[PDB]
């Protein structure tokens, strides 16, 4: 069995690579190398196909879409800033590739596709609540407003072709390989980047700010369930654990595993920022099996101890 | 004089604007490809009209397109659902693109003010056999649904990003001179006029017992010149619906009664899709437009039947 993974040489895409290939899977990786990197790969690894290319591109989704029993696809711009840069361009990939990739599953008869969607289609709705599925979409950018039109033609597909989607909306993704380069890089790659060379960060506003962080091999289970589970639901499933962590709190944990005084600059609050986000995880309980996640300091310290 | 760039301007709601436009001494620029629009829905002649004939999703076209222009109505879009159903790739160049090269345009050329021809297909099922408030949860069913919706939040976003002053309408079921019955997925009135102004059947799909908020094109045409002219247009969507309530049946009769001949009705069966109430939330539109008197039903498919 062969698993087409879009962005598979990204951060969330090559965790989930490892995992397909340890439980033997033929594993397809869809990758514009924008800011995926081969090194994220187990490259010589004798079940693992590496296609350079534009995921929005009709000919190329042919070919990489032949030979597959499912798909995961993660491919997008993940930068929402880049998004607000250049609608146009951002626009290809975060919509064009999902609706291309519908018509390429649907050409080749293939159902099974598992959509990262993003806590980012709420916009500011649900600020301070636990955020349910139905909350009211506010998408405030391009890359939310096409992770929402995304779903709903997955939903099109789904309906009118048969196709069979399995649509997740991520909050907040950390662990190794996140790339911490960017302003608006992660909040944990950054502080942790700092934080392991000794450097001082900026926390911008007083740290009160809560998100629900998710370690990344946590979400790639989510993942494999997704591909190998029976009948998956036809509507959207909220990842996340219903985590509430301060950024003081994240910084006292980080202080705490590299063992010296993190150095805190004070910036201002962040214009639009979000002071409380929260999954409501009600769905991802009930529709995957979770176990028992990671909690922040073990997935911290896994990070940490990778750079 | 001021010049309104019209996209989608030969088509069925573009060229009533267009007449009002050029009769209240605005200058007119007419944005079309001809899919669906007519030249001859033009009054090719008055001196204040311009056309230009291409695609709303090109991007040097619309630079060009722009230049001079003080306004905007966005009106260009395969209006049918079912041929977004059979192409959804090409029909979203025509029903999203379109609306975010425009809004690069705008923004590029300073033009704040658009004026958006959203859809009731942004809601889908829900709220079905209620009057649809604007905050209705979507739902929207077919890529030319969806595509509407995304159009509506691309155009938030410059309105935030980059100043723009969008007026974003969401229209029921608008019908009148010059909506073409050509299809099968025609607006039932062009379709059911058209059939009895030859003296022949009409099919009707279902009971009979559904429910549009229809609305006369010459009221949609006045809200959208004040959607034009309004000082400080709100930023969230309205709907142009009235709020009223035909039944297909009430149709058949006030229709057969106007033409003043015999109608004979042959049944098919209900469309898989078919909703079965529509109604609009008209308070938001009384709030922030001049509704005036609006044409009744019976007014408006005497207008319609009159011009054949
Ligand atoms: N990390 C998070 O917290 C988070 C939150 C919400 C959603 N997501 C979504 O999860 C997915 C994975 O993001 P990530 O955090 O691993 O970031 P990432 O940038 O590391 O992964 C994105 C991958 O997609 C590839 N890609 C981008 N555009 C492409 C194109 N046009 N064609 C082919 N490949 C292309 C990139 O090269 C990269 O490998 C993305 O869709 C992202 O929007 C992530
Ligand atoms: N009941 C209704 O009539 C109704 C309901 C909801 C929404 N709308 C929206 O109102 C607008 C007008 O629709 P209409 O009822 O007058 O139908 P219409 O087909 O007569 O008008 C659509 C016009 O847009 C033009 N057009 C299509 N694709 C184009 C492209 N790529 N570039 C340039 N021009 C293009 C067509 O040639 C036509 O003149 C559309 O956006 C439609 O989706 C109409
Ligand atoms: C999705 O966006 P989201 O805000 O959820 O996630 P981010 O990781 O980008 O930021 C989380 C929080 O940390 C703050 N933050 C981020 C980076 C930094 O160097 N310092 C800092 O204080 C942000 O302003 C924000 O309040
Ligand atoms: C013209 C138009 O925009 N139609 C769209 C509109 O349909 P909508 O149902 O709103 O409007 P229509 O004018 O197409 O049809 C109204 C009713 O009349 C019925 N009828 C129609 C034709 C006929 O010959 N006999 C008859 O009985 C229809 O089944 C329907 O029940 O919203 C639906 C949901 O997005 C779309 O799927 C339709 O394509």
């Amino acid at each position: 069995e062969r698993i087409l993974v879009t962005g598979g040489a990204g951060f969330i895409g090559s965790h989930l690579v490892d995992a397909l290939l340890a439980k033997g899977y033929a594993v397809r990786v869809l990758d514009d190398l924008s800011t995926g990197k081969v090194g994220n790969l187990p490259m010589g690894d004798a079940g693992l196909e590496l296609l350079v290319g534009d995921a929005a591109d009709a000919a190329l989704l042919a070919d990489a879409v032949q030979g597959c029993d499912a798909v995961v696809h993660l491919a997008a711009v993940a930068s929402v800033q880049a998004s607000v840069e250049d609608p146009v361009a951002t626009h290809q990939s975060n919509f064009i590739a999902t609706l291309r990739l519908c018509e390429a599953m649907t050409a080749a008869g293939i159902r099974r596709v598992v959509f990262a969607s993003a806590a980012a289609v709420y916009g500011n709705n649900g600020e301070g609540t636990p955020i349910a599925e139905d909350t009211p979409k506010s998408p405030l950018t391009p890359f939310a407003a096409d992770k929402l039109a995304s779903e709903y033609y997955l939903d099109f597909y789904r309906r009118q072709h048969g196709l069979e989607p399995v649509i997740l909306r991520f909050f907040n993704i950390f662990g190794p390989r996140q790339d911490p380069s960017s302003p608006y890089s992660g909040v944990i790659s950054i502080f942790s980047e700092r934080a392991k060379a000794g450097r001082p960060i900026t926390l911008f506003g007083d740290g009160g700010q809560t998100r629900d962080f998710v370690y990344v091999a946590d979400l790639v289970k989510i993942l494999v369930q997704g591909l190998e589970s029976p009948a998956p639901a036809a509507d959207a499933t909220n990842v996340g654990l219903g985590g509430v962590t301060t950024l003081n709190d994240l910084i006292g944990a980080l202080q705490q595993i590299s063992g010296k005084p993190l150095q805190v600059s004070h910036g201002a609050t962040r214009s639009g920022d979000i002071r409380h986000s929260k999954a409501d995880n009600r769905r991802l309980r009930e529709r995957f099996d979770l176990g028992t996640p990671s909690s922040l300091a073990e997935g911290l310290e896994r990070l940490y101890r990778s750079l």
